[PDB]
């Protein structure tokens, strides 16, 4: 699951992933994060 930590940083992710690039690499460009459960917390919220 990820979570971004503003709208700005999760309209920027979605550009990334067009191309198919992996989500592990559009998180360290964008600042969201990627975690193995389903709640994002508070400070990621976006």
């Amino acid at each position: 699951t990820t979570c971004c930590p503003s709208i700005v940083a999760r309209s920027n992710f979605n550009v990334c992933r067009l191309p198919g690039t992996s989500e592990a690499i559009c998180a360290t460009y964008t600042g969201c994060i990627i975690i193995p459960g389903a709640t994002c917390p508070g400070d990621y919220a976006n």
